């Protein structure tokens, strides 16, 4: 029943819907598109934030690291940092701004910060992910042209790279409790994943958007008795200026993890 109440609300969606939830409690999964491939869109900042996360393991003070901000490094969307130009952000305060506000120039930093795009990708394949590419920076990485290979990965090989970054072996302790922490922190996903959730389960997410109505979120959720839940949702549409629909990935969020 739940693969036909997902079917049914991709059916209506007037798009494309991905889904994949991880079960930590027996590893079992519930699966809806999840080895289609899906612009990331910010939810890519996670893979970034992490990236700098395992560096900092082998150096003790690049999350105190000055990051210079110009004018010239404001981009689209870029609430945290457009209030220290000309000062200056420290690397963690850098990942905190990219995943709890979704910042565009905190993102570019890090990615310039790790040497690219493809070093992103590296940090990715390192972690056992096959799927997962980064090609450009923020903010055209959320162009998300169906059938455009940049910057996209899989909902399954998100969910288990995502798993693995925040309850399992990609981090040491204290780098995957601060990952923990920012995604704890968010604050742009209420109307997405969390909207379909119990209020009082306590959610770690990152959203992301484009064109193409892309909208999308990836959440690690620890429901009061029970064990972790892991859930990618990914949502996109045949017409580039659609609206964004956080409203399906609250409706998939309540099917997949009702009676529960």
């Amino acid at each position: 029943s739940v693969q036909q109440q997902l079917e049914a609300l991709e059916k209506s969606s007037g798009g494309r819907l991905g889904v994949a939830l991880i079960n930590t409690a027996d590893n079992s999964q519930i699966l809806y598109r999840a080895d289609e491939r899906f612009a990331m869109c910010s939810t890519s900042k996670v893979m970034a934030a992490a990236a700098v996360l395992k560096q900092s393991e082998s150096d003790k003070h690049l999350l105190n690291q000055r990051v210079e901000i110009k004018k010239s490094d404001l981009v689209n969307y870029n609430p945290i940092a457009e209030k220290h130009v000309n000062g200056t952000m420290t690397l963690a305060e850098l990942g905190a701004a990219a995943l709890q506000y979704s910042d565009n120039t905190a993102m570019n930093k890090l990615i310039a910060h790790l040497g690219g795009p493809d070093k992103v990708t590296a940090f990715a394949r390192s972690l056992g992910d096959e799927t997962f590419r980064l090609d450009r920076t923020a903010p055209t990485l959320n162009t998300a042209i169906p059938g455009d290979p940049r910057d996209t990965t899989t909902p399954l090989a998100m969910a288990q790279t995502l798993k693995n970054l925040t309850l399992g072996k990609a981090l040491a302790e204290t780098q995957r409790a601060q990952l923990v922490t920012w995604l704890k922190g968010n604050t742009t996903g209420s109307a997405s994943i969390r909207a379909g959730l119990p209020k009082s389960w306590v959610v770690g997410d990152k959203t992301g958007s484009g064109d193409y109505g892309t909208t999308n979120d990836i959440a690690v959720i620890w429901p009061e008795n029970h064990a972790p839940l892991v859930l990618v949702t990914y949502f996109t549409q045949p017409e580039q200026k659609a609206e964004n629909r956080n409203d399906i990935l609250a409706a998939a969020a309540k099917i997949v993890t009702h009676g529960f």
